[PDB]
């Protein structure tokens, strides 16, 4: 009936759409419905660039479920093309090392236009949706700010200084030395509508394989979400993204294992968040409080991803 | 060696490219000239679209005199697509090129720069070789009031929505200069007509590519008292295969077609008008009380054909 499910980036994305091909959902609709998918979807990427609001998270998911979205990127359209953004080079403007493509501009304007006219992101990703018809909702964490930052040493005079996660990850790719994450707004961001409910309603509750620091973290960090999952009664699985990201983890010194990353969350038995935690084929992990079972973990395909949907209602003994 | 030129729309920056190539500047310099152009740019059709600020008539002076313009289209930039605007179709709500000059505009007007200024970054990078002024800096957006056919009442519409939507399909009662009593002539615009050795009006559409920037405050009154002498091109050419069709936006206010009608819009300095000349294309006639009229070739065919136009103006007004 109802399964909510947290998310960040294409694995998200990914995800979503092996839970939509489970149940019948979106582009996998084979007659009537009789499920409702919830996707609790990480803001902390989304940043103000060239006077546009950009929501990477948001709109990764729109188009995924939508049949939008790039294969070999994972992010921004199928055929697009890149005119403008080759003139506002030309125009000598920064910052030159985000990629905004044409198509997905049109997205940016809209969006754009309508929170400055005072329309409330959930609002805005609903009507974007109407167009797109992704067969999930699509609830942003918050309708307001709260950005991931990160703290480096600027390599061109040696300073500390905080930079926009996008700033770090698309122009540095990481490679900067990183001190500390920061959310900045997080403590200051209500739980978006919608979305302490959908957690609080759900028939289980899935953390999606995404990057636990930057992805499903800063979900963790707006007050109200936390305290729904701790309080909810549908069960709490949590997928593991380590299969052998690595960056992230190392900044908040956790090991890059399955344990470390079940222990991050941890239990909902002690402080934590997890009854249950699902890792990759040959990996083992053991957290007092919290159901293990290895299984496949490998998003080939929504069929594959499907059967890892499954993997975790099994067990959650949910049907 | 300083001329001013009053224009709007595609006519507009055309003329410029004349007065450009008759004075060796711009695109069209050999060594560092000893004349300076000054545009007095129309924003009656200026509008916020899609969150972002659209200025036609600045956008047309700077691409053009820039070189930027598509020659085979005659509009927009060489290798424009126009993937955004296809998914704001989709989304059910314009090139991408043009679209990156939008962005940077808004973030500068957003950021406090006033839209002189707006205008004299974007022409770092095209260089038109003119000074473009926006004849405000303050909003002033010419709007059409029509009878709207869903409820029988007059409402008023942005001139650019009336020209693709309502134009000949509803009754359309008047002009309205929405913002402009409210408005300041832009930075330089009253000096520019106060110290110019000649003022042209473009043959652009005299009621709302010309007429627009007569209605801010401070630009008539700098038109009635310059020394320098003001000369109109008139922009009815006769001739055509059908003898043409009227222009539509004249049809609104009442007035004919002709150059003798247009030009007792703009009327003369000697009255209570604007023009100490009015040049017509050839075969045409007008007499105006106050007003030099003389009939020569009025097409500009090229830089070339448009630098002659632009010379008779001079030649009319007695100005080297
Ligand atoms: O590495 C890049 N990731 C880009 N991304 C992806 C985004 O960086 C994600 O924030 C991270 O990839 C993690 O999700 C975009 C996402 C959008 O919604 C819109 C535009 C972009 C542009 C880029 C880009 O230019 N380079
Ligand atoms: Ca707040
Ligand atoms: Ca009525």
């Amino acid at each position: 009936m109802k399964i909510t499910v947290l998310v960040g980036g294409v694995g998200g994305a990914r995800f979503l759409l092996g839970v939509q091909n489970l149940l019948g959902l979106g582009s996998f609709a084979d007659g009537p419905s009789k499920h409702e998918l919830t996707a609790v979807v990480n803001i902390g990427d989304d940043a103000w660039m060239h006077g546009v609001r950009i929501c990477p998270d948001l709109d990764t998911c729109m188009y995924t479920l939508g049949g939008g979205i790039d294969p070999d990127r994972g992010w921004g359209h199928r055929n697009e093309t890149w005119n403008a953004k080759e003139e506002l080079a030309a125009y000598g403007v920064q910052p030159d090392w985000f990629g905004l493509g044409d198509r997905d501009l049109a997205t940016h304007l809209v969006r754009s236009q309508m929170l400055r006219a005072g329309y409330p992101l959930s609002q805005v990703t609903e009507a974007l949706c109407k167009r797109w018809q992704p067969g999930a909702r699509l609830l942003p964490a918050s309708d307001e700010r709260s950005e991931t930052h990160v703290v480096i040493t600027d390599p061109t005079d040696g300073e500390r200084r905080a930079i926009h996660f996008q700033e770090w990850w698309v122009r540095y790719r990481a490679k900067v030395p990183t001190h500390s994450f920061a959310y900045v707004g997080a403590d200051q961001a209500t739980a978006g509508p919608g979305v302490v409910e959908a957690i609080g309603d759900a028939d289980i509750v899935l953390l999606a394989p995404s990057n636990p620091v930057v992805s499903i973290g800063p979900i963790l960090q707006i007050p109200g979400i936390r305290g729904a999952l701790r309080s909810t009664s549908a069960p709490v699985i949590g997928y593991s993204p380590i299969i052998a990201a690595d960056e992230c983890l190392k900044v908040i010194g956790v090991e890059s294992t399955s344990q470390a990353v079940g222990e991050f969350f941890g239990a909902r038995a002690g402080t934590g968040l997890l009854d249950g935690w699902l890792v990759h084929e040959g990996d083992h992990a053991q957290i007092e409080g919290v159901k293990v079972k290895a299984v496949p973990l490998l998003m080939t395909d929504p069929e594959a991803t499907a059967a890892m949907v499954r993997a975790g209602l099994d067990l959650a003994g949910v049907s």
